[PDB]
């Protein structure tokens, strides 16, 4: 219903007027490469599968306005290993996305993490103003992990104030989460700062400003990861993930009650460990961090690149016809808010933040919450949240 | 090979990130007829899951005088004169992508403007949208490629016009366009017949006084009307120039040996098997397309096939879909919609000898007449 598949090419079918034009759209990629995964090489892949172009695969029509979903030709190892290269393709992808009509383009995934943050194609494209602008979102994505905090407090029926949290990565979208957290819900009686050792003078900054500029009087600890976070995170009983590194974290030694928000893709711990434990012994709650429930529900056309059509054609793997229908990604959203509100300016580089709080304040006031909680595939079924919160709630 | 390129991935992708450069013109064309016994599919078949409804972005054509995209609408032949509305509707919508890669003119080829009043029902359905390319039916342009082949043919045939006996298969807008141009530029024949079908005598009538007191053509004038098939009357003819909507109307078997024959027809008006079958047992004919120009320099053809679907001359280019091109180079090669009056036909002929273009060398489809045996020709039947 909310849910149409579309078997002819959107490009095309935008080139002859029978679909309109896109307002902003989101810029993705095909994930990770891994030669055990697929029958050819990446240089393959990439020429022949992708066809070294952007390829436009979704509409998503909220009531705020139309988003292109368009996936670069690249996997994710492509972006951080040439800059120079992912930065031609965003380009292209950007002239695409002008042509169907966007305003604005989010950046989705790492692909601010890989390009300055924006900044590096924002530099090659100075000298052009036939393009749209770029945001990298993470305004957005902050509040609305803030708001899958609040959310996941209340499912698990504890109060913010008493919980110790604990951050696991501190970069683009831990910095934004961090202040406005504590700008705009109680304060936790403990945060711990969880990093690499080569940011342990970045973290110590951190702990600075959280005493004389967030006003935090708990107590405070830094955790320098290796290989994986340090034993000492497991004492958290809420987890806010934001790592660019998968499976840093492991779920099996959280500790029955803890509460985990992770915004990292992939995400920085074992989905399918987790399910299992959920399913199991029902002693964790889990989710997404970015994803927003809008108000109203969202009508998704699907156009699948048709290889992908051909061997993920499994009937079931129409999970996406029954995909929650008020959701959207906050970081693809960002460039619609930006377009129906002026004041939320498009994000590059590394940015104060605390403009955040506008972000935030807007998303209520147009009654958006968290996306009921989820994670990737899985949804949290209502009555085990229910019975987590018979247990663990306070 | 180094002026046909073929391009695996989709020509609308590439120029949508800026890979390959905005046209400057484009040209409408269609997948010929259908013909249910050579293939394997429906019609239905083929026209949603083949072609998708959708116009193809099929060949870019580079000139020294600008960029022209070929777009192949998704039907047949049949398809748009059973159906002039549905005709229209896919014609703007290949017009609206037309647009968005450069194309400022764009020509309806081949049977288009027969099917679609000349472009009139076109300029009607657009009314008030200021958006979309101009169109142009091109035939002020194929009329001149036409006048040029009846020169080369002389040409090379060693034969002079003014003793030719010229026959005219098919006054419709492109017969009426190379009969006035060809008393313009080249020397007056010795006798001319006009043939059409039998409902068109009083046009007929009407061209022949035009011949007498507007052209001042004083030969002989003779009428000979079709049913179905020509007349016996136009075998007499030495020259034949044709330019009918209907196929295999003249018999090429019964034509006399020594007669040329310039055939603008699409598909043409005598079989094409016979005729080269023909002229290599007994090499008494010459024939060849009529439309098709020959650029002083090599034009590069970019080929994406359809997918589902998937040795040209690389100097020929077709006179409507060149005419596209024209137009957006020369402010005074005002577009052609409707049936329009013949004067501006001599400004396209002046300008293609101008660019030093001439008629295509003598070929018919795929065949190419070899030129030693137009040397025999010559010998056998060269005045
Ligand atoms: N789905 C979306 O559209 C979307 C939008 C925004 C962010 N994200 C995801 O959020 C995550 C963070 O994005 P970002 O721009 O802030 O990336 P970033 O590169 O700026 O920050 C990542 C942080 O993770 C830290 N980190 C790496 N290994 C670690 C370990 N073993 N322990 C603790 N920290 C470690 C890095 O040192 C770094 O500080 C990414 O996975 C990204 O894909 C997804
Ligand atoms: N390849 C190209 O791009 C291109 C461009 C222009 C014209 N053409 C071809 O030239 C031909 C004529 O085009 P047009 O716009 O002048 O079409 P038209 O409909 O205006 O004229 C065709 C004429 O042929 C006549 N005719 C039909 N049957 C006849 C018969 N049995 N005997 C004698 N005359 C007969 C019609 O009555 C009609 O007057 C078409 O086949 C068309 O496809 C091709």
């Amino acid at each position: 219903e909310y849910v149409q598949f579309e078997s002819r090419s959107l490009l095309s079918l935008f080139t002859v007027g029978k679909i309109p034009p896109v307002d902003a759209a989101a810029l993705c990629y095909w994930g990770e490469y891994d030669p055990e995964m697929f029958d050819w090489s990446r240089d393959y892949m990439i020429e022949n599968i992708f066809e070294n172009l952007p390829f436009w695969t979704m509409i998503k029509q909220t009531n705020w306005g139309r988003i292109a979903i368009i996936a670069l030709p690249r996997f994710v190892s492509d972006l951080y290993s040439n800059q120079d290269d992912a930065v031609q393709v965003i380009i292209e992808a950007l002239e695409m996305a002008g042509i169907i009509g966007a305003k604005f383009v989010s950046l989705t995934g790492l692909i601010p993490s890989a390009t300055d943050y924006g900044l590096a194609i924002t530099k090659a494209v100075a000298n052009r103003e036939d393009l749209p602008k770029i945001t990298t979102g993470h305004r957005t994505t902050g509040a609305a992990v803030v708001l899958t905090i609040k959310k996941i407090c209340e499912q698990g029926g504890r109060d913010l104030s008493t919980e110790k949290v604990g951050f696991i990565g501190l970069g683009s979208v831990g910095m934004n989460v961090l202040p406005l957290m504590l700008k705009c819900l109680p304060h936790p009686q403990e945060i711990t700062l969880c990093d690499v050792y080569s940011k342990l003078e970045f973290l110590e900054n951190i702990e600075q400003n959280l005493v004389h500029k967030f006003g935090f009087k708990g107590k405070i600890k830094l955790a320098l990861s290796k290989t994986t976070v340090p034993q000492e995170i497991y004492d958290s009983t809420l987890i806010v993930g934001a790592t660019n590194v998968a499976n840093v974290l492991d779920i099996m030694q959280v500790k029955p009650g803890t509460l985990i928000v992770d915004d990292s893709g992939p995400h920085c711990f074992s989905v399918e460990q987790a399910i299992k434990r959920f399913q199991e012994r029902e002693d964790i709650l889990f989710s997404e961090g970015g994803m927003l429930r809008s108000p109203f529900p969202i009508k998704t056309t699907v156009h699948l690149l048709p290889s992908v059509e051909k061997i993920m054609n499994n009937a079931q793997k129409e999970a996406v016809f029954n995909s929650n229908p008020f959701n959207i990604m906050g970081c693809a959203f960002s460039a619609l808010l930006s377009s129906q509100f002026e004041q939320l300016e498009p994000t590059v580089g590394i940015c104060d933040g605390e403009q955040s709080e506008l972000h935030y304040q807007i998303l209520q006031e147009l009654e958006f919450e968290a996306g009921d909680l989820h994670c990737e595939h899985y949804v949290l079924p209502a009555k085990s949240i229910a019975n987590f919160r018979q247990r663990f709630g306070k």
